[PDB]
This record gives C-alpha cells, sequence and structure tokens, in this order.
C-alpha cells in the first residue's frame, strides 16, 4: 500500500522527510502537549493522507484507486497509561480530514507527550508493506490542500 | 461486502429501513438502556448477521461466500465513558447468534443510551465497501431465524 | 493462512499438540498473578510465523510470510482483563516470543491459570488459519 501524505506545517514536513518494508507506518506526536488526568484527548496529528492499492474485485450489491486503511497503537504504547479510545481507528477512502488520534488517559497524573513521540501508526486492512511520499495535495478541494487560493 | 442482516423485531426493522461507498456500516443502539457505572454491559443490538464475499483461494495446510467479519466502534465513542470491552469483535462465517456489543461504562456514573444512538459498526476483514440488506431469516436453522415452524 | 508455531517449552508443545475456523486461540502457559490496576507483560511462549500466497501489493515463491494480528478473545469481556494496546500486530519479520500486555482493571489482583484462553490470533483477511509445531523458523 502507498500512502500520500501532506503535512500541515513546516515543522511536521521536517519530521517526515526523515523517518521499512514493514505492516506499520508509524506517526509523529507533532507538538509538546500535556493530557489532563482521567480524559479522552483528541490529538491532532498534523497530516492527512490517501491510501492507495491496486483495484480489488469485491462483492458489493485506474489501476490504481483509493483505500480504506487502519490507525493502530503501537505495541510500546501499553507501556504508558495512554489507551486508543476507539480501539483501532478506521479512515474511510475518501477521506481528508487530518488524522486524530483518541487517546484516553487513563492516570490520574496529567500526562505529557513529546514531539516526535510515536504512539501510533497506520497499517493496510490486508497487512502488506507501506511506501509512503509527501505531497502538497491530496487533490483539486480546500479540504484536500490543493486548487486555487 | 454485503451483509444479509435479519431485524429481531419491528421496531428495529423500522430503523433499518431509515438507513443513512462506506468501509463501515453503523449499528444503532435499539432500546434505551442505563449502564451501570465502572462495569460491562452486554448490549444486544437486535440484530442477526452474515457476511457474504467472493470466495479466495487462501493458503491453508455459487462463487459467493460466508465470511467471518468485524464489529469495530465508531470513533465517536470517543466522546463517551463507553469503551468497547474485546477491542474489535470478531464474528465468525458460522455464527447465527444476535450481535451483542460488550460496552465498558469507564465514568464513575451511570451512563444511558439512546434508541438511535451509534456507538458501533460492522466493518469488513477486507475494508472494501459494504451492502446490506434485510432478510427474514439467515439460513433454515432456528438459531438462524428460518426453517418450518414457530 | 498457516502457521509455524515454535512452542518454547516441553510443557508448553503439549498444549498445542492436544488443541477450521477465523482465530486460532492461545493459552495461558503458567499460572500468574496480575497486580491490580496494572500492565502486565504476559509472555505466551510460543515463536510463530505465517504463510499466505504472495500477492501484488502497490509499493513504491508460492509462499511468504506475512504480518498477523493479536486479538482479544471475546471472553475476555467477562474478565477485567483488557489488551492494553486493543489489537497486536506481529510484523512478517518477527522473531521473537509472543507477548499479550494486559491490562488489569481491576482495583483488586487478578490470577490467570494455565490453559485460560484469552487472546487469539487473527489473519489479515479473517480466512481460516492452520498450524503446525515445528522446531525453528
Ligand atoms: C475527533 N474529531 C473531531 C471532528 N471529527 C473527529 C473525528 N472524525 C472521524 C474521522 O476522522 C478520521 N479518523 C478516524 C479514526 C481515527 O482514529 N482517527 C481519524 O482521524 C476518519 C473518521 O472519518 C474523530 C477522529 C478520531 C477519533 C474520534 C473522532
Ligand atoms: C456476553 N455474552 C452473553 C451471551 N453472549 C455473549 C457474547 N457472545 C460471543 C459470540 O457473540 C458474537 N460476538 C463476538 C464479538 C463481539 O464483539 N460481538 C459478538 O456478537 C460472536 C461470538 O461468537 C459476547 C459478545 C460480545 C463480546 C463478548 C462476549
Ligand atoms: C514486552 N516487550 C519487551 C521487549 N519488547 C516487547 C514488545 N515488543 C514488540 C514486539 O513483540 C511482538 N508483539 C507486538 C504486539 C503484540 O500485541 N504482541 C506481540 O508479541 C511484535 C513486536 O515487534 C511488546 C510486546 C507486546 C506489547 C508491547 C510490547
Amino acid at each position: 500500500m502507498h500512502l500520500k501524505i501532506v503535512c500541515l506545517s513546516d515543522e511536521v514536513r521536517e519530521m517526515y522527510k526523515n523517518h521499512e518494508g514493514d505492516s506499520g507506518l508509524d506517526l509523529f506526536i507533532v507538538k509538546d502537549e500535556v493530557l489532563k488526568p482521567k480524559s479522552t484527548t483528541f490529538v491532532k496529528l498534523g497530516i492527512k493522507a490517501i491510501a492507495l492499492q491496486y483495484k480489488s474485485n469485491y462483492y458489493y450489491k485506474s489501476n490504481i484507486v483509493n483505500t480504506s486503511f487502519l490507525l493502530f497503537p503501537r505495541s510500546s504504547i501499553s507501556k504508558t497509561p495512554l489507551r486508543l479510545a476507539n480501539s483501532i481507528g478506521l479512515i474511510d477512502a475518501g477521506y481528508r480530514g487530518e488524522i486524530i488520534a483518541a487517546l484516553d488517559n487513563t492516570s490520574d497524573q496529567e500526562y505529557h507527550i513529546k514531539k516526535n513521540d510515536k504512539l501510533v501508526q497506520l497499517v493496510s486492512f490486508t497487512g502488506e508493506p507501506l511506501s509512503f511520499e509527501l505531497v502538497e495535495e491530496l487533490d483539486e478541494t480546500s479540504r484536500g490542500e490543493g486548487g486555487f487560493g
């Protein structure tokens, strides 16, 4: 699966210019942030992303198409008090919004995520190796980050 | 992937006639229910379902088959204190029971769910788009809601 | 999909020798006390690879190793244990022991017993699973 990732700030772009014939693509925490104790915080991952797979035959009742994909916790999240609220995120084929990780802080202390933490990863519904590239837009629409003005 | 869904009551049938390219199919909470604080409740979704996909050759040591499939939380469950106790439910190809969501109320107060809330969704193992239709039975067994009599 | 499982001990091998569906259950292999309000890395005492047919995938001889998944069993929900990382992703390249990160959410300790089945191995496609017990991967 191949992902096109639009970084929403330059600080993020520099993180991903760094960065793997692997199943998951790790995502960065892009900004130091405090998570209140006993809370769910919607943590903005500062990127938009489209995933491409070869067209496939599926039952329902241009070799390369958009596809839905998954936001998984990284196994090393287990070591912390944070847990993904929604278990596993399902990003649909369309999707053009900022990817959000919803993290439950299960402790009663506040928790500091730091820039460059990796808590979550994108994963293909097929488990296949992921490749990505930075692009400036996903498509022509404003939500795509493309088009005029 | 195509879901044949059997609604277990008339009330549920109407909710599914009225239903709003997509990878998950939202399921309704079908009955106002109070969930106790700090507990796990097995919330009956009032439906049974099977999933149909193209037959595949798979390594294991008409072209439409029954397939196993996935029960995911909707991401809007995040706003609530309700968490899905088994993370992602696996429903096997053969399963003819009512679909249950096991919801942990992590809050220390009672949580009230309403008829028409949508907290969970069915999703295909391959993430392809889903269609569904409402049917009177899944198969000929009683558990499947079908066959002769009562 | 098909799994090659190396049992890490004499005693574990037994449990799998005396064990086609969508997930393969894994045993709790030794009695253990889980502390209250805690996360424990519970060792399952197996190594495993998974084999599926090669596929064309977009990216920029019959068989290959694929990634597979570690799901909780639906029955885990009767316990106060939760899988910390929701669903475990075991990569194609992984040769180490399989661990289940379990959160004990109880304010009391919780004892797991050998022959408990709390988690299960599932394939990316939901296809029926099979395994054999080898000596090495
Ligand atoms: C938080 N928030 C504020 C406005 N919209 C939202 C959300 N919308 C879900 C979309 O986000 C995408 N989405 C889905 C799952 C996920 O884990 N991360 C996502 O970005 C595809 C889903 O379609 C939202 C996002 C994450 C957790 C909860 C809720
Ligand atoms: C709690 N309870 C009381 C009577 N039945 C149940 C349970 N049903 C397990 C089966 O239901 C199906 N099942 C599996 C996972 C799931 O998330 N939802 C389900 O309906 C397939 C599984 O085969 C049960 C249900 C949900 C979670 C845990 C346990
Ligand atoms: C516990 N521990 C000590 C040294 N390394 C670890 C761990 N490392 C992750 C590897 O284990 C494999 N792994 C991944 C996810 C999972 O649920 N179970 C696993 O066994 C493949 C992953 O690559 C570890 C294991 C489990 C949860 C968190 C962390």
